């Protein structure tokens, strides 16, 4: 298949911190678990990140809906790369959102 990464966000906490990331996620971005875990994924964002696309993710999280955007992210070394992101809400049986799962694909080609 195509190369991709994977993270899990804990919705039971208010700002959706990351609680597990795939080895590809650390290797793609250059950040380590000690600088990724516990934090919201937005640290990957930067000057060229489109605020309208960011808005689409922020609303989907509030609304508990899946979303797919294309964002300009930045590695730890500041170099940019294009990240196609799909966020999926994971619900408990009672309809409540417990976790958000994100597949990140570098589509810089
Ligand atoms: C990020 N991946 C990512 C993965 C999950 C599971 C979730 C829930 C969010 C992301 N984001 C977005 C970020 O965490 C945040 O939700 C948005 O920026 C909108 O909220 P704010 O308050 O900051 O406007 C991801 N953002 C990225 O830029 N790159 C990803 O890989």
């Amino acid at each position: 298949g195509l190369r991709h990464t994977f993270v899990v966000a804990d919705a039971t906490l208010p700002d959706c911190p990351l609680v597990y990331a795939s080895e590809g996620f650390y290797a793609m971005t250059g950040y380590g678990p000690d600088e990724v875990l516990g934090h919201n994924c937005r640290f990957l964002q930067g000057e060229g990140t489109d605020p309208k696309e960011v808005q689409k993710i922020r609303d989907a999280i509030k609304k508990g809906e899946a979303c797919s955007v294309r964002l300009l992210n930045y590695r730890k070394d500041g170099t940019p790369f294009w990240n196609l992101l799909t966020v999926t809400p994971i619900k408990t049986p009672d309809g409540r959102v417990s976790k958000f799962v994100g597949v990140q694909v570098d589509v810089t080609s």
